[PDB]
């Protein structure tokens, strides 16, 4: 199948070289909504854009952008919507999205501060007591509970429609060990974050889309994303090694610009899928 593929790059060095050529073949598509002067304070980089065609909407006439996409894999029968960390000024945003688009859970995939850097608001709260409030959206999110672990952190919030006083559970899967510089040396936790997100049903049909981010929401929720549906196709096919990664990378990248950063997190991406076929096969 893969595995060996895999290999056969790492002995020639070629990583650099094929995840290149993917950014050659990716699609490319306008993305206007976003280019627009009013929603310039909406954006974290200037080249991390979401595709018009594949756009998240706001459900308000005022103005409907959000730097979210909706990644729809058909045969995958499975959802993502990848968006940037959110801003100070787009938390607001972020939630009613959450809310709209019926998700059950968000998924996180780096600190709040980086490199000794922002890398996004903190748009959740860390105390029972102390909730947030967003007042331009008109939502209240509260914390629950939360279960700190080793590598992985997840949340029980209450989102509320303070509008019509409705509540909406909301599962924060926060993967806090990714690290500073580089990929994971090993896919074991990454692997892990994903089956428990996929146990909590988040990823399940019957729920909105899970909402994938991190600073720009391309990179390391491209990971995610990518890992998910490649093993959830060499389940569901006939020939498991058939499935051919940088094809899927390639069909995720007709809806949102980016997804995979680097050469390393490519390689990241094959070692996850291996070991996690592993795991699932037998």
């Amino acid at each position: 199948e893969m595995e060996k593929e895999f290999e056969q790059i790492d002995k020639s060095g070629s990583w650099a070289a094929i995840y290149q050529d993917i950014r050659h073949e990716a699609s490319d598509f306008p993305c206007r909504v976003a280019k627009l002067p009013k929603n310039k304070n909406r954006n974290r980089y200037r080249d991390v854009s979401p595709f018009d065609h594949s756009r998240i909407k706001l459900h308000q006439e005022d103005n409907d952008y959000i730097n979210a996409s909706l990644i729809k894999m058909e045969e995958a029968q499975r959802s993502y919507i990848l968006t940037q960390g959110p801003l100070p000024n787009t938390c607001g945003h972020f939630w009613e999205m959450v809310w709209e688009q019926k998700s059950r859970g968000v998924v996180m995939l780096n600190r709040v501060m980086e490199k000794g850097s922002l890398k996004c608001a903190q748009y959740w709260p860390q105390k029972e007591e102390k909730e947030m409030i967003f007042e331009d959206t008109n939502l209240k999110l509260t914390l629950i509970s939360e279960d700190i672990k080793s590598y992985y952190t997840v949340r029980q919030l209450e989102l509320e429609n303070l509008t019509t006083q409705e509540t909406r559970e909301i599962l924060h899967f926060h993967y806090t060990t990714w690290p500073d510089f580089g990929v994971p040396e090993s896919p074991a936790s990454f692997l892990n974050f994903l089956f428990k997100v996929r146990e909590s049903g988040s990823l399940s049909p019957e729920h909105g889309p899970v909402v994938v981010h991190c600073s720009a929401g391309i990179g390391r929720s491209g990971t995610f994303c990518l890992a998910d549906t490649c093993l959830l196709l060499m389940d569901k096919r006939k020939d498991p090694s058939s499935v051919d990664i940088k094809k899927v990378l390639l069909e995720m990248r007709k809806f949102r610009m980016g997804l995979i950063q680097t050469a390393d997190q490519l390689r990241f991406s094959y070692l996850a899928v291996i070991e996690g076929a592993k795991f699932i096969m037998g």
